[PDB]
């Protein structure tokens, strides 16, 4: 009954593939502090390659929250430090908002 | 080492959700008897920031993924999702570290 979180993010302008992977990886780290969050994960796009082509910009990584239920996604919302680890995802890896996705059983 | 496809999903023109979730579901199910394939999953997006699911396969190295391009039952697997997804964007991702 887990809660999941998508971001498709795109490197902010100004920096480096080398430095944007960095702050992934900083962002990672950081994420293991943050309260109500039960699992982070963020991978690059490698590649970007028989049913018809789905036409959307360009991403550059992708970042995905776990969440165990309402009540942890309630303090992660409450939280300073989910504050200041939103601020560096905005600012150095180009989170927006994300796709909210549903288990497909039942 | 495990190499992952992640995929956007659009449901095809005219189907029910009611129908796409069904189909997304039956294609797990038999995702679990697809040669090469270490481990699918596929989830509905219930809102947006249009995109109606995101699918991901896991293979454990490229062997795998050897075997499961060149598998009739993969193949198959493949004609079922021509059934459910009216366009797709695949993408091949890589861990930050
Ligand atoms: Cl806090």
């Amino acid at each position: 009954g887990m809660i999941r979180l998508l971001y498709l993010l795109v490197k902010p302008a100004g920096m480096s593939d080398e430095t944007f992977r960095a702050e992934c990886l900083r962002h990672y780290e950081m994420s293991h502090d943050v309260p109500g969050l039960h699992k982070y994960e963020v991978r690059l796009v490698a590649e970007q390659p028989h049913v018809p082509f789905f036409d959307i910009g360009h991403v550059d990584a992708i970042g995905e929250c776990w969440f165990k239920d309402d009540a942890a996604y309630a303090t992660y919302m409450a939280s300073d430090i989910r504050k200041a680890w939103f601020e560096h995802g905005k600012t150095f890896i180009g989170q927006l908002k994300p796709f909210r996705t549903a288990p497909v059983a039942g």
